[PDB]
C-alpha cells in the first residue's frame, strides 16, 4: 500500500530541512523507524536537499530528466515510481509538496508529525478531507533538551 510521511507546522506548512526552524531529533527518529527497510519515493528537490541516499531504504527519485547519480533509482512518472517498488507491503512517499499532491489520492495511510511552530513558508501539505481518514494513533511530546518544539505524532488511515 502507499503511505505518505510529513512534518507539518501550523497551518500544514511544509519545507526543506534548512528551511525549517525547528530541531527535533525525536521526529527524525520517528521518520527513520517508519521508513527503514521500505522503498522511499521523493521529488528531485527533496533528494537534492537530502544530499545522500537514505541508508537501508531503496531510494527512488522522480524527475522529468535523466538521472545524475547512480546511487539511487531514477523514474519519470508516478506510475513508473510505484512499479519500481515491486511487491512490497508499504511504500513510503516522502515529498515534496508536488509529490504529496500526486500520491495522496492513492494513499491509504498518513504518518504525520504536528509541530507547534508558526513559520511563514511556501508549501502546505495537501488538504486531506477529514471525512476520509480516521486517526488511529497519536502521541504528544513537549519540548525538551534535544527537541526544540512540542510535537505530536499521528497516524491516519483511509476510511
Ligand atoms: C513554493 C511552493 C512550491 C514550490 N516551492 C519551492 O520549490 C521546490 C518545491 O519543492 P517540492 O516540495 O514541490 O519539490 P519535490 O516534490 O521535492 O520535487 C519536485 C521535483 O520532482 C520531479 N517531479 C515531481 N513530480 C514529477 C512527475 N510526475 N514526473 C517527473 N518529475 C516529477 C520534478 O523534477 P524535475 O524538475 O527534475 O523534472 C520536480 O521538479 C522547493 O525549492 C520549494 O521551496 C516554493
Ligand atoms: N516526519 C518527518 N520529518 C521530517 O523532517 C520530514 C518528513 N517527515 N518527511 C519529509 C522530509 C524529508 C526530509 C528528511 C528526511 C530524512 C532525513 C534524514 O536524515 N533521515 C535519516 C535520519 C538521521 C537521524 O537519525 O536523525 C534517516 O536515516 O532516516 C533528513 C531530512 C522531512
Amino acid at each position: 500500500m502507499i503511505s505518505l510521511i510529513a512534518a507539518l507546522a501550523v497551518d500544514r506548512v511544509i519545507g526543506m530541512e534548512n528551511a525549517m526552524p525547528w530541531n527535533l531529533p525525536a521526529d527524525l527518529a520517528w521518520f527513520k523507524r517508519n521508513t527503514l527497510d521500505k522503498p522511499v519515493i521523493m521529488g528531485r528537490h527533496t533528494w537534492e536537499s537530502i544530499g545522500r541516499p537514505l541508508p537501508g531504504r531503496k531510494n527512488i527519485i522522480l524527475s522529468s530528466q535523466p538521472g545524475t547519480d547512480d546511487r539511487v533509482t531514477w523514474v519519470k512518472s508516478v506510475d513508473e515510481a510505484i512499479a519500481a517498488c515491486g511487491d512490497v507491503p508499504e511504500i513510503m512517499v516522502i515529498g515534496g509538496g508536488r509529490v504529496y499532491e500526486q500520491f495522496l489520492p492513492k494513499a491509504q495511510k498518513l504518518y504525520l508529525t504536528h509541530i507547534d511552530a508558526e513559520v511563514e513558508g511556501d508549501t502546505h501539505f495537501p488538504d486531506y478531507e477529514p471525512d476520509d481518514w480516521e486517526s488511529v494513533f497519536s502521541e504528544f511530546h513537549d519540548a525538551d533538551a534535544q527537541n526544540s518544539h512540542s510535537y505530536c505524532f499521528e497516524i491516519l488511515e483511509r476510511r
